[PDB]
């Protein structure tokens, strides 16, 4: 069994697929990936992010007596059968990306591969129980990641306990694994200095004795468990001096927070304690934590002025996030003194007062990049002062009590992506000098505020936009033809304004433009066919990842629009349920989560109201093209014409409305093959004929066919009689 | 030399008067065993175990060794009287078991060192309040098994306690009060020995210093109360297991110290036992610990005049059962006023002032499911909004509501004056509209106190203000009063101070303020009132007794802008207010010049007083100035000016010997100035400028010393500082 011939024997058995040609040209040392040593036997391969779709069975591949690097991370690879029986010469084993679903796999590698100094089995899809450990023959094996797989219930009592007294670095997370983590061995723990359990299903009140045998340890991630009661206190976290990362996040800890947790601050770098029930506040002895940089508390119920107190006194401070918190009153002036902070969130507190804006009036430039404060209380304007931080990328004011004018100076920040103030009574215009002499902006969310005037052409200067949101204002003036030239935009909202005008042809050149809410305007002209000219080429983009809230209008046409979409970084969805905007409509539910794209490629418009305006002409043929599309409003409006046919291609609609129009003809029969249309509305035309007999439409309630020149047929009155 | 011959000396030698005649029973006639004479009492055999003379006005100078000489005498009670301290003897001695000396003048320490001494069965022994000076040497004899109780407290004791001192009493000490001098110490240096019997202790009131605990106090296992407020002590306050050895420790008093940092967790240990806390008047910061949730046994808790803040009033406070007094006025607690505060269903008394508290005044303390306890709502001094809770009428018990400084509007609502018990409504510096009903203190309380000044407030008062026989004090300034002043003011005869300064009112003084028999403060300045001046506001002078108005917090901003400035002063309610907020007040900047004092309300007579502050300018008043004016003994400030009086200047006002302001300027006033005026010695602040008056300016006394504008614009005035006459 030649080197040479065992590759060419995993090429044709494994490797079903290589749009790469990356493994083409396969002497041993010059066929690509594999690299060799000087007496010709092959040492590693590397095929890393090689695209390479195959079976794969280890042993096929460690036959190769001298090889030891593997590295076939980033492909497609599927678990293989069991084959053959051969020794193990590993060193370094990388599995991380693939489809792997046999754990027999790392029985081998733990069993054999008695040299093995790493190995990532990490995002895959390894099923089954936690068994073996490492062998005990095996003397050098320090890091072990296991991360984001599929391994279920409980763990054994001595697994971690039996790993070689050399393992250094051991990840669990991604998995579902349960136990109470008391009954959990770690043994000696000797070298270990990095070690999680994050984000599987461990509980219990106490943690196991042995972890206090780690004196070495550096990161302890402990999140998105189920560990219950009181952060240990007293003396345990002496335990642990070379800790430098501690992460106890969304477990279900109570109480306040153990001044005794401060025996980490001569190393602490990195605290999470987010997403519990934690009270009262950062207990003073944190003045200590001299090297702490990121502290994340967000998700409790913290009160008090600690952040003066306390906060303020950590000189090394650079990411501070108190969001979802009880903290009340002003945002204490003595936070500047945090001279390297570039992320200060305080969203959904109770703050009060004024904008912070100290940071930038520094005696040296300041480098805070993110400001958000979002639902609280902040009175005042957006103060001048904030121009002077020129660091800045995000401002997130949303939800206060903002007034007055958006000043000169923050369309000014040279690095500004994200503004983000809507939901506040904000006065004034958009500037004709946006993103030219300021940054090229990402979102522009200033929707239900009070903004004036009209939307300028120079926002075909803001190229790297993605979300505009200025619905609900006092806008004016005509939509500009350069939205076009925006060809990352993907969400457009501008509902309850006063534009006139046309919907401009060029919004079909919006490469990635997936969500267009243009109702209750003054709008004419016709329906640009053009809006679907991008239909089957949309690609997804970097507006994946944000917070949302989607405020469904469930009455019908007489609800205005369709529905609401706003961006909710920052903010408790109690605080929407009561704002009035809510309830102009008297049926309303709040769908929640993070912005997320259904397609990878070839995909199509998503959300589509032109609702309550004044455009005339014919629904264009072209529309219905829109594989993806889920809502498509058209009611209110002056449409002729009929129905296109093509609307039986919509496979993805869900809610269909174009009542209160002029339109003629026959319901399209194809409408009954839409097997997820669950909101039709036609009502008040002249439309005629028989109601399509398919899908959902013969028990869709008579309001929805109401008002038109002949319709017959369930739930109407038979046409054959 | 028998005990009836012994009883004869300290009469004559000692007793100086007798204005009772308590000693007229001690002659020797009739059965001349001293067992009839007054506080006397003998054993069967017919000799004196006890003299008891309590509170019995005796006046005279006091050597017990004339009294010690009593062979059985036990017991001597002599407290309450005027006894001074003589010479000293030697000893005689002594075999008392219980001595009560209180409330005297006694100076001379040296009783207490013989005492000390002798005296061997002491088991109780009172020196409290006096005058006894000097330094703390000399504790109770190790011969003495027994003494139980010694309070030395409320004297002029100096300088530092022996570090040995406390630990040197007998082991049979259970209370011992050395509160009320000014003892000095490092604390932490001081030793309570054993500590196996002391239950009570407090030092109080003095100068004690120092950053720790001795360690010897914990010790005192069976301590009760432990009061060392009022001092200089350092630090944080002791935590880890140092409270653990009290557990029975029923009351702490760190207040009014200089303790900073946190309130520690570990102090929660006394919460079995724990009935009442003061940790008041220090710099802590944070909040109160989660720990006190325990404290099922807590009933008076204040935490006042620190630095204190977050959500500890819910989080904790609230699941506290049995508070009844909750004091946490001057901190930082900022957000709402936690409405589960209600759950607090014994809570008669909370004080909320000077935090950052905003929203609306608690609405639910009163709409519960028993008859809510609540007495007194303090929450002045914070940024409130929106109307008085109509709900506050079913709090039927409330005594005093205190809404002052806030931003509150709107009306006053009718169930507010018709709480029955109500007696202190205090709601100043608001935005508050509407008018006094008509129907006050007949429907609803008797009120001690009404003051709405510096708010909206329109119409008239009303005369059924006849009907609150209790009042001491209205405050309606700066308001919009229309309508005359109420003739049934002359009812109130426990009002003592009258403020109606900056409104539109109009008729005449009403003469029946002269039967406001306790009126020592009234102010109706910037008002249209005519008529004139009725002399019966002097009717009183000489007769005015003092009266509860006493004892409340007040600020007094001084305008120090002249006769320009409307009115001589502002003085204003200040129970919970921080001077802060009253420097920022815009009628504390109408004068350019302003100075702000402060105390608490304090008669400077006893009897036979007069009125004290009586400022009735800028009206239109006119006539003669009442020639009984100037019997005033006790005026301080008089401010007649700008007014249409005629006439000249009484030479009664010779007799205003207290007065230090006294302003007639702008007024038709015709003359000479007396020159009696020369003689009163306090005149600091004169201006009769704008006048008819001629003539020499009086040469004695502070006249010639004022500037030149408070002579001005007169009609021939000569003399220094003016032009001399003789030119
Ligand atoms: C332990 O362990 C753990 C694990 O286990 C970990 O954790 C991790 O972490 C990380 C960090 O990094 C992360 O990641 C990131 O993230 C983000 C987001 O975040 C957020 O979210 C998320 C998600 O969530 C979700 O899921 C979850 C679960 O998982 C849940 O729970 C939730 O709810 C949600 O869910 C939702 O959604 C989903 C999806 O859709 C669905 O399915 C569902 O149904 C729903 O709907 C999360 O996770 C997070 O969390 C976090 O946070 C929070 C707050 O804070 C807290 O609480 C928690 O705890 C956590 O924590 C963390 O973090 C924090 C901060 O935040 C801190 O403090 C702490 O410590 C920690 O760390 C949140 O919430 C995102 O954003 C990202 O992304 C990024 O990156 C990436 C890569 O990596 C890429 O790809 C992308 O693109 C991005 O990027 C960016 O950035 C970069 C730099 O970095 C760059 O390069 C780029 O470009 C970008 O940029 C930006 O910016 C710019 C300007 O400059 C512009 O231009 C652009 O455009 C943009 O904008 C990331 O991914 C993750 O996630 C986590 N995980 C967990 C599981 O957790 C930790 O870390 C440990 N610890 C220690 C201490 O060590
Ligand atoms: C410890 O020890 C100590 C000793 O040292 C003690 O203390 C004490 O205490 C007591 C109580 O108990 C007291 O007494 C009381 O008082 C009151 C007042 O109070 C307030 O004030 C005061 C004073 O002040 C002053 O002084 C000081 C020092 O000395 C200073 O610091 C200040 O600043 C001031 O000074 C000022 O003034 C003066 C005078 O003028 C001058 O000289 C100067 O210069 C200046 O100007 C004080 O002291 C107090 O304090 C308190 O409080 C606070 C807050 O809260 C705090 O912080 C503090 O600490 C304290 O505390 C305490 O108390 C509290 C409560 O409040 C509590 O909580 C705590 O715990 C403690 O205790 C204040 O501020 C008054 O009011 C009173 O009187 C009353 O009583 C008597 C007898 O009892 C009588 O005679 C009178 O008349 C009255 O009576 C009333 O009540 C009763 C019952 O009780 C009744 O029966 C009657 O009838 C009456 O009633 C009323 O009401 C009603 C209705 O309800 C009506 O009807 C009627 O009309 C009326 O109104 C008393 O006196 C004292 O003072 C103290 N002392 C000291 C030194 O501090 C303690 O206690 C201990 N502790 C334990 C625990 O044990
Ligand atoms: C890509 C983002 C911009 C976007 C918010 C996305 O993440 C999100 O998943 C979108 C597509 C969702 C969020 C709320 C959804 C709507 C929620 O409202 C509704 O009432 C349902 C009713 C019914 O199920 C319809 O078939 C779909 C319809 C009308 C949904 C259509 C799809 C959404 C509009
Ligand atoms: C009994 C209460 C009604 C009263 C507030 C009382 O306690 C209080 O002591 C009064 C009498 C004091 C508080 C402030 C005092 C004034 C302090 O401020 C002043 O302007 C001085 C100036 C000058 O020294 C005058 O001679 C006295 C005068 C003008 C004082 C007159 C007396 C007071 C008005
Ligand atoms: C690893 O090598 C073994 C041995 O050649 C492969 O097993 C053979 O697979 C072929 C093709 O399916 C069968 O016809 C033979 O019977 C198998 N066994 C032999 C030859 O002994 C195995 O397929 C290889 N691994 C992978 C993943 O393909
Ligand atoms: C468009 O936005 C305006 C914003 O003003 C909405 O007008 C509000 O209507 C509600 C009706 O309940 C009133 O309570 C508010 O006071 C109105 N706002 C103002 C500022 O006066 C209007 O309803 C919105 N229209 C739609 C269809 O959403
Ligand atoms: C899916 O999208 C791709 C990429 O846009 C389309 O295929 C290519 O399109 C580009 C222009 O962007 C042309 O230059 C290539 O010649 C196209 N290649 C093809 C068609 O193989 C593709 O047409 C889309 N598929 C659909 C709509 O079904
Ligand atoms: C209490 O006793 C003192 C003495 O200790 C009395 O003070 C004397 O008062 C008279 C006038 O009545 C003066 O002549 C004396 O000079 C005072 N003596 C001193 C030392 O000042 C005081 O009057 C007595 N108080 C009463 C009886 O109320
Ligand atoms: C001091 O006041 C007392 C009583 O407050 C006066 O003495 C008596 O006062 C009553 C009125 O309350 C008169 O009817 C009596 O005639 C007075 N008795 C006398 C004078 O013996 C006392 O006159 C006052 N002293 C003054 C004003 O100097
Ligand atoms: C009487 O009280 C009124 C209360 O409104 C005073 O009017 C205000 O006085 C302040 C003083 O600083 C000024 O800043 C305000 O502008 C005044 N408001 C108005 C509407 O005029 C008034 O000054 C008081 N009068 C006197 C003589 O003190
Ligand atoms: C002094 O007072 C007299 C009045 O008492 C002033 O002189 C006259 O006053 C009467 C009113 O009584 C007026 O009718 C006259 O017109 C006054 N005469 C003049 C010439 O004005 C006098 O002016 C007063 N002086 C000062 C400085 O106040
Ligand atoms: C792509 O290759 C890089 C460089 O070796 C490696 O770090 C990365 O993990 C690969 N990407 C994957 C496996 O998704
Ligand atoms: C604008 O101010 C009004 C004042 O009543 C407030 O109610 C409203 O919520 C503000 N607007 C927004 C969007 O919050
Ligand atoms: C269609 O309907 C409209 C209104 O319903 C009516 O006015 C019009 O005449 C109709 N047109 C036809 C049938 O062509
Ligand atoms: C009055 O006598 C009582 C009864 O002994 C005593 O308790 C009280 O202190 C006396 N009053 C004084 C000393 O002021
Ligand atoms: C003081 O305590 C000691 C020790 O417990 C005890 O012997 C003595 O009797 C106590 N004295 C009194 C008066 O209770």
């Amino acid at each position: 069994v030649n080197d040479t011939a065992l590759l060419t024997a995993f090429k044709q058995t494994s490797i079903k697929s290589d749009p790469t040609n990356f493994l083409g040209n396969w002497d041993p040392c010059t066929w690509r990936g594999v690299s060799c040593s000087s007496d010709g036997r092959v040492i590693g391969l590397d095929l890393r992010n090689g695209g390479l779709t195959g079976t794969l069975n280890l042993n096929n591949l460690t036959a190769l007596s001298n090889l030891r690097s593997l590295y076939l991370q980033g492909n497609n690879f599927s678990s293989g059968d069991s084959s053959s029986s051969s020794g193990c010469s590993l060193e370094v084993l990388d599995l991380s990306s693939n489809s792997l679903t046999d754990s027999s796999i790392v029985d081998y590698v733990f069993s054999t591969c008695l040299n093995l100094v790493s190995v990532n089995f990490s995002h895959n899809k390894l099923a089954g129980k936690l068994k073996s450990s490492p062998s005990a023959s095996n003397k050098r094996i320090t890091t072990v990641d296991l991360s984001n797989n599929r391994f279920s219930d409980e763990i054994p009592e001595t697994f971690i306990a039996d790993f070689p007294n050399s393992l250094k670095h051991l990840d669990l997370s991604g998995n579902n694994v349960t136990g109470d983590f008391s009954r959990l061995s770690f043994g000696l723990c000797e070298n270990l200095t990095v070690f999680s359990l994050s984000q599987n299903s461990i509980s219990g009140d106490r943690f196991p004795v042995s972890l206090s045998n780690c004196k070495l340890l550096e990161t302890l991630n402990l999140s998105r468990n189920s560990l219950i009661g009181k952060i240990p206190g007293d003396d345990y976290w002496g335990n642990f001096q070379n800790l430098r990362q501690l992460s106890l996040a969304h477990n279900l800890y109570s109480g306040e927070i153990p001044p005794e947790l401060s025996l980490l601050c001569r190393t602490l770098e990195v605290l999470d304690l987010s997403g519990n029930s934690l009270t009262g506040q950062l207990p003073q002895s944190f003045t200590s934590c001299g090297s702490l940089q990121s502290l994340n508390l967000g998700n409790n119920k913290l009160s008090g002025d600690f952040l003066s107190t306390v906060v303020s006194k950590l000189s090394r401070i650079t990411n501070l996030y108190l969001p979802f918190n009880n903290i009340s009153g002003s945002v204490p002036i003595s936070l500047t003194n945090c001279s390297n902070l570039r992320v200060l969130d305080l969203s959904s507190n109770e703050f009060t007062g004024e904008v912070p804006s100290g940071f930038c009036s520094l005696q040296s430039s300041s480098v805070l990049e993110k400001l958000l404060i979002a639902n609280n209380y902040l009175s005042g304007t957006v103060p001048v002062e904030l121009g002077k931080c020129k660091s800045l990328k995000t401002i997130d004011l949303s939800f206060n009590a903002l007034t007055g004018l958006i000043p000169k100076e923050i369309w000014t920040l040279p690095k500004l992506s994200d503004l983000v103030m809507w939901a506040n009574n904000l006065t004034g215009g958009i500037p004709e000098s946006i993103c030219v002499d300021g940054g090229n902006l990402e979102t522009l969310i200033l929707n239900n505020n009070l903004l004036t005037g009209s939307l300028p052409e120079s926002i075909s200067k803001c190229t790297n936009m993605l979300w505009i949101s200025l619905s609900s204002n006092l806008l004016t003036g005509e939509i500009p033809v350069g939205i076009g030239k925006l060809e990352k935009l993907a969400i457009l909202q501008l509902g309850n304004n006063s534009l006139t005008g046309n919907i401009p042809s060029e919004l079909g050149n919006c490469k990635n433009l997936i969500w267009l809410d243009l109702n209750s305007n003054n709008l004419t002209g016709n329906l640009p066919g053009e809006l679907a000219s991008q239909a089957g080429l949309v690609m997804p983009g970097s507006v994946s990842g944000k917070q949302f809230a989607f405020v469904r209008n469930e009455g019908g046409t007489d609800c205005r629009g369709a529905g609401g979409l706003v961006e909710f970084e920052g903010i408790r969805a109690e605080r929407l349920e009561h704002f009035p905007m809510v309830h102009s409509c008297p049926k309303t539910r709040i769908y929640s989560g993070m912005t997320m794209y259904m397609f990878s490629s070839n995909g199509s418009m998503i959300y589509l109201d032109l609702s309550y305006n004044a455009v005339s002409g014919s629904i264009p043929l072209g529309y219905g093209a829109m594989g993806y599309l889920q809502v498509l409003n058209l009611g209110h409006n002056l449409l002729t014409g009929t129905i296109p046919d093509s609307f039986g291609g919509l496979k993805a609609i869900g809610v269909l409305d174009l009542s209160h129009n002029d339109l003629q003809g026959f319901l399209p029969g194809s409408l009954g093959g839409l097997s997820f249309l669950s909101d039709l509305d036609v009502s008040n035309n002249n439309l005629t004929g028989p109601i399509p007999f398919g899908g959902q439409l013969t028990t869709f309630p008579l309001t929805r066919y109401a008002n038109n020149s002949g319709l017959c047929g369930v739930p109407l009155p038979p046409c054959s009689s």
